[PDB]
Order: structure tokens, then C-alpha cells, then sequence
């Protein structure tokens, strides 16, 4: 019964890393309304269990963004499965999601899952090396990949700079061609101030890195987006 | 823009080939329900916009089957896109959208586009090579493309093995898995008897080059399908 078109922040935490429990309860009854957590390189389904665990007594939703099949693991609300648009490799956009559906097809059916067009724009990050996406992009290409996304009728569309602030046109102009998606926006958010930036233009904003290096700052950005 | 859901059978037509005397309006005044321009690679611009102009005057909806950009034509009813899902080229997966919405994106924005997943079914076929696709499947290979294009959104899923018949018994487990979109096969139907047969598990069968071989026999399998 979850629908992502009435979301405004979501958490993204990375099994990979730890944080303490109290911090993470506190995200949990922060007020995002959705904790993700990052199934991606390197990741292994033991702390992807272990997280599940944590996270599931709360009210809030909690999602599995699969990057890894072998770090999947039942019991999460929601299941995001990322398509990287922009990925040189088909393994990124297609592959990876044919060999999940033959391997653990009946698993998939028993889950609800939103399909997520992915956008990388920053060729510096792991993300991008990775699935060898081709990053350096214009504002036009990006936005293209957006009408692709809104072509396919993709749920969610995520423009993705991981650690880096976009360019806010680049926002503002892919959310002017989506009609259907959701622009998931990540990258740089660290604070209120380029939260409610952001927020502008996105549907959705990503807070994640920002969590693991000043995590009162982080908080805020909720209040900052869904506040009075 | 016309429902596919409703269809049963269409002809696909190569714009590098003519029909000769009236066969093409006998074609399109048939009874099939969409006429589907597409084509084998060596598909032009020139040759694509000759045939909309023939096709366009009928009521049976005008498809072109986009496989290059540089002939895109206006004046179709429908436009469909192919993502090729087993290629290992990801310019056949997202490449050419993303081409034809950053070249054309005005253009896209007036005409109805839906895109199609494909699954090239058949190695030994100019499509294959073409679209470097992997398509030397096992059943349950197919059955997982087709699980994908749902993931993926796709209204239409189509199996596709060109120059031959393909295996009934992926038709029928492809059917089984696709709970929300609309299953065409083509490949290899050239008369009444095997057009009756894939129609038993394919939503939409396609009959391609057989028009040229035997028009006769091709026309038949208009109401072979739809009585
Ligand atoms: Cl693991
Ligand atoms: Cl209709
Ligand atoms: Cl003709
Ligand atoms: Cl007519
Ligand atoms: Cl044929
Ligand atoms: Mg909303
Ligand atoms: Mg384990
Ligand atoms: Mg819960
Ligand atoms: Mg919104
Ligand atoms: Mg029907
Ligand atoms: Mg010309
Ligand atoms: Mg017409
Ligand atoms: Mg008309
Ligand atoms: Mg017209
Ligand atoms: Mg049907």
C-alpha cells in the first residue's frame, strides 16, 4: 500500500558501513518517509539480514535497493531495482535483473517491487566505475535519459551525483519532462539548506553519505523538506 | 492511440520490398489489424517514407518498427520502439531511445510511442548479428526476458525468430508468465494451419516475408487467427 508519488525524503544507508543503533533508530522515527538500504558493491547479504532486522520494527517503509542478487533477502517492504540508463554494460540495465528473475523468480513474485531508472552524473564516483556508466554529461543528454525513463514509464527516475552536488538546472529541467515518474534526486545533500535547495525541484531527495559524516546535520534534513 | 491489447494479428512488411499490383491495399484492407513497417537493417529513410505514404490512407492503423533513427518519418499512427533485451550492446537497450529523445525530442513528443521488449529467439539470423543479441536461450532464459520486460514497464514483449519457427513450447511458457502485457511472436508463419497454431498461445502473432513468397497463402492467415 505504499506509493512513492507522496514521498518528499528518503535515507539511504549502506549496509557497508555501520552506524550505531541509537542513530539508527532515530533515522527510523526521523520522519523520511522511507529508510533504503543500498544492496551495492561489495555488499553481503549478512548485513543486508542484519540491517532488514533493525529497520523492520519501525513504521516507516523500508526498501532493499538491489545492486547485488546474492545480497537480496526476503522481508523488506518494498523492492527497488535499479536499471543504470546510462551503463555501457547490459549486465547493468537488463542482465543482472534476467538472471534474478531465472534464479529467484518466485521470490520476485512474492514482493513488491518499483523499477528505478537510473541517471549516474558524476564520473568520479565508485557507482559509475562500477557499471561503467558513461557520466560526463550535458544537460541535454540527461535529460534525454529522463524521457527514456518517462517513455518507459519507469516509476521512479533517479538522478544520481553521489557525493557531489548537481547542477539545480539539471534538476529543474528533468523534472520539466517528467510527467508520470518520480525524480529521485541524490548527491551533496548534507544539511537544511541544500536540502530545501533540491527539494525545489525534486520529488524526492536522498540523504546517505551526509548520515555517516555529521549525522545531526543530516537530520535535519527532513525537518528541512517536511517541516512547518 | 489504438490498443494492441485488442489485436490478433498484424503483417509486418519490409520497406525495401514491393508489393506488386494491389496486393498492398488487399493487405491493408484485409482484416489485420495493424500493418507494421519494418525492415532488415538496410532500412532507408526514403524507402520508409514511400511506404507511409501508401499505408496512411487506410483505417488499419500504420505502424513504423523504429530500428534506426535516421528513419524516423512522420505520419504513422504508432511508432514502436525496440529494446532488444538480450543484446550485449546496451546502444540496443536504452542507446537509440535516448538518440531519439535527445535528437528528436519534439518530434517524439507529438507522436505515440510504445516501446517494445524484445527477445531475438534465433542466432542463426540477421537480427541477431546486427543487435550483437544472446540468443542462443534455454526456455528458461526466455521465460526470464519476458519476466524482465514486465519489471521494465513494456506493453508489448515480442519473441522474435525472424526467418524461422520457433519453439511453440517457448510461446506457450512466455504467455503463462505475461500477467500485464501483450505477447506478439513473429518468425516463420507463412500459412493458415501454423498462424492458428502459435495464435493458440501468442496474443498477437506477426506474419512478415511470407507476403512476398506467397501472397495467397500469407492472406490467409488473416482469418485463420480472427475466423
Ligand atoms: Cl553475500
Ligand atoms: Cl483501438
Ligand atoms: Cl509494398
Ligand atoms: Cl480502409
Ligand atoms: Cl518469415
Ligand atoms: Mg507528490
Ligand atoms: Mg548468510
Ligand atoms: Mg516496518
Ligand atoms: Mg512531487
Ligand atoms: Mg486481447
Ligand atoms: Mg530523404
Ligand atoms: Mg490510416
Ligand atoms: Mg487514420
Ligand atoms: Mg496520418
Ligand atoms: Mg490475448
Amino acid at each position: 500500500m505504499y506509493d512513492v508519488t507522496e514521498w518528499k525524503h528518503v535515507f539511504k544507508l549502506d549496509p557497508n558501513k555501520d552506524l550505531p543503533d541509537e542513530q539508527l533508530e532515530i533515522l527510523c522515527e526521523s520522519g523520511t518517509d522511507a529508510v533504503i538500504i543500498g544492496g551495492s558493491d561489495g555488499v553481503t547479504e549478512d548485513n543486508v539480514l542484519r540491517m532488514m532486522s533493525k529497520v523492520r520494527r519501525f513504521l516507516v517503509p523500508c526498501v532493499l535497493e538491489v545492486s547485488a542478487i546474492e545480497a537480496i533477502v526476503p522481508g523488506f517492504d518494498l523492492y527497488f531495482i535499479p536499471s543504470v540508463l546510462n551503463s555501457k554494460n547490459a549486465d547493468w540495465i537488463v542482465g543482472m535483473h534476467q538472471k534474478a528473475m531465472k534464479e529467484y523468480g518466485e521470490l520476485m513474485s512474492m514482493e513488491e517491487i518499483v523499477a528505478e531508472g537510473y541517471c549516474i552524473a558524476n564520473p568520479d564516483c565508485k557507482a559509475a566505475a562500477l557499471t561503467e556508466a558513461d557520466a560526463d554529461l550535458n544537460m541535454d543528454d540527461i535529460v534525454a535519459y529522463a524521457r527514456v525513463s518517462e517513455l518507459l514509464q519507469l516509476p521512479i527516475f533517479y538522478l544520481e551525483y553521489s557525493g557531489v552536488l548537481g547542477d539545480i538546472e539539471a534538476v529543474k529541467k528533468t523534472k520539466a519532462v517528467l510527467e508520470t515518474s518520480t525524480l529521485f534526486y541524490g548527491g551533496g545533500i548534507k544539511d537544511a539548506e541544500t536540502a530545501k535547495q533540491y527539494a525545489e525541484h525534486a520529488d524526492v531527495i536522498v540523504v546517505g553519505n551526509a548520515v555517516y559524516e555529521d549525522f545531526d546535520r543530516a537530520l535535519k534534513t527532513v525537518a528541512a523538506v517536511k517541516g512547518e
